[PDB]
């Protein structure tokens, strides 16, 4: 069924929340006993918000090994992406370890280091060319290079140099600043705009690591993100754009990470977010 009608028929019948726990129903529940070890708490920013073990990253070190971030790969799309939490002030040199050995190109992050008056995540770049950041629990250093502010996003160049080999690497970072505080946006243009955004920049693409996607919990805008995507290269891709289904393609997704798409709201978003967003993968 075309989505766009399949859209229409939930928006008049109002059942948007009925559609949304369906999809709870029937998702993957797989084991998380890594991350509820004990010595584990303080690397969870949620209780209820946990990697499965079979999909989790792995850290190269013998110490711990655990992160909280989870690899989603997309067979038929030939896409992956790292999906993660906000990092936590212990957990900066965690992430900034991922980065490196995953070989990832880009961050992308989709939420604001303070919302509704509360910290959603640590300030974990440098904000200043002149005061760069090391991280001495993984040996790292980190340093901004260029900052690009928009109106409705920033693009930031970052070098991350591993300082046991001296090796360097470019870094983008592609930060949504206006996602509102509560509900979702108005129309998906903006948030468009940036997936293309991130797409122009070689980020997503096969010749580099997973992308590193996140928000607060790495479950709820960050899900809205690579689902999106995904569906809009499925329909790219195959003789039959009408066959995309976005609520067989979030439970394919859903096997790797817990609790994609947060809300009713968030799914009726995604769903207006491939819409439009065909209207220019179909040639205009």
């Amino acid at each position: 069924m075309e989505m766009e009608k399949e859209f229409e028929q939930i928006d008049k019948s109002g059942s948007w929340a009925a559609i949304y726990q369906d999809i709870r129903h029937e998702a993957s529940d797989f084991p998380s006993r890594v991350a509820k070890l004990p010595k584990n708490k303080n690397r969870n920013r949620y209780r209820d918000v946990s990697p499965f073990d079979h999909s989790r990253i792995k850290l190269h070190q013998e110490d711990n090994d655990y992160i909280n971030a989870s690899l989603i790969k997309m067979e038929e799309a030939q896409r992956s992406y790292i999906l993660t939490q906000g990092p936590l002030p212990n957990t900066v040199g965690h992430f900034w370890e991922m980065v490196w050995e995953q070989k990832s190109r880009g961050v992308v992050m989709l939420n604001r280091v303070m919302e509704k008056g509360s910290l959603k995540c640590a300030q974990y770049w440098p904000q200043k060319e002149e005061k760069e950041m090391i991280f001495e629990d993984t040996n790292l250093k980190l340093t901004l290079i260029s900052e690009d502010i928009k109106s409705y996003y920033t693009v930031r160049q970052l070098e991350l140099e591993n300082l046991t080999t001296q090796e360097t690497r470019e870094i983008l970072h592609f930060h949504y600043t206006t996602w509102p505080d509560f509900g979702v946006p108005e129309s998906p243009a903006s948030f468009l705009n940036f997936l293309f955004k991130v797409r122009e920049s070689g980020s997503l693409s096969p010749e580099h690591g997973p992308v590193v996607v996140h928000c607060s919990a790495g479950i709820g805008r960050s899900g809205t993100f690579c689902l999106a995507d995904t569906c809009l290269l499925l329909m790219d891709k195959r003789k039959d754009p009408s066959s995309v289904d976005i609520k067989k393609v979030l439970l394919e997704m859903r096997k790797f990470r817990m609790g994609l798409i947060q809300t009713a709201d968030q799914l009726r978003f995604s769903y207006l977010a491939v819409i439009e967003g065909a209207k220019f993968i179909m040639g205009d």
